[PDB]
């Protein structure tokens, strides 16, 4: 190991956001602290000098962007309710107001987070799970953060992933959500514009550890038209993808990289099938320095293979 590796908890937090090739890597340190490690050609930051916050031990990580002039990351206080750490171009970090409102949830509970695609308003939507092992959604639509629709009860300590994408052809954003039920299935929930939630659960994977890391993404959305990429840690400590292609459906899973026992893990996308790409970063522990985090890169030209070793500050 290094002490930068040394410093990234082990089973930490993982997100990332994402401009197109620019990418920032979200954690959590051994001391509590949340850092921001960074991607514009050459990895960069990670370090002591890089927090931009502090939540609990233990604690969740999720984060969404608008390229990268809007981010939005989202972790548990130490009293288990949501906060917020935002940024905007031209003012930097601050505290965003989810804290102020003290939704508390269980303290086991993981967080996902996405903007809502297809707009310029800033538009957002959290999901957690309450103490009671609902998945509640939390809305912020410009008017102060609300309850939204609660999508029903999951495993306790479930992963979350979630995603959004316009259909071109619609009028509105469409969000899918994924998490396991008590019978340690991996499902899907769907809200489409023209028909809010569907009620119907798809299930997309039949059996996975109990906790297991849950991680999702979408690219190349068309006319009626989506691609989806849904990522779990399977019971042969790796990480497995399942693949929604349209036209295949959910067509195809397998095997892709190994993590260590319990690894968290994080995905970001972008361009598509239609452009030279698309492009698809992965973030996981995987014993590297034994606590770093590391990346797996798919692109077009170059294919599907390990990118960086070791992530900052390693």
């Amino acid at each position: 190991s290094t002490p930068g590796a040394q410093q990234v908890l082990f089973r930490t937090g993982i997100a990332a956001v994402n401009s197109t090739n620019h990418l920032r890597v979200y954690f959590q340190d051994v001391y509590g602290s949340i850092r921001e490690s960074l991607y514009e050609g050459s990895w960069a930051n990670g370090t002591e000098k890089n927090v931009i916050g502090n939540a609990k031990l233990g604690s969740p990580v999720a984060a969404t962007s608008k390229e990268l002039k809007h981010i939005r990351v989202y972790t548990l206080t130490e009293g288990n309710t949501l906060q917020e750490f935002a940024y905007d171009s031209g003012t930097g970090w601050y505290n965003g107001g989810l804290g102020g409102a003290k939704f508390q949830v269980a303290p086991y509970s993981c967080i996902a987070a996405v903007f809502l695609a297809g707009t310029d308003a800033l538009q957002l939507r959290i999901y957690a799970q309450k103490p009671d092992n609902t998945i509640q959604e939390y809305m912020w639509n410009g008017d102060g953060w609300k309850e939204g629709t609660n999508l029903g009860g999951a495993l306790p300590g479930t992963g979350i992933g979630a995603t959004s994408f316009r259909y071109t052809d619609y009028n509105g954003p469409s969000i899918r959500i994924w998490f396991q039920t008590d019978d340690l299935k991996l499902v899907q929930r769907a809200y489409d514009p023209h028909k809010g939630w569907y009620p119907d659960l798809v299930t997309i994977f039949d059996r996975a550890p109990p906790r297991t890391a849950i991680a999702a993404t979408s690219f190349g959305a068309g006319n009626s038209s989506i691609y989806m990429r849904i990522y779990f840690v399977n019971s042969d400590n790796t990480i497995w993808q399942v693949c929604w292609d349209h036209g295949k459906g959910y067509h195809d899973k397998g095997t892709i990289t190994p993590v260590i026992q319990g690894s968290e893990v994080a995905i970001i996308s972008w361009g598509s099938f239609a452009n030279n790409g698309p492009d698809l970063r992965l973030y996981f522990q995987n014993g590297t320095y034994i606590s770093a985090v590391s990346e797996w890169v798919w692109n077009r030209a170059h294919g599907s293979q390990l990118g960086r070793s070791a992530l900052p500050p390693a």
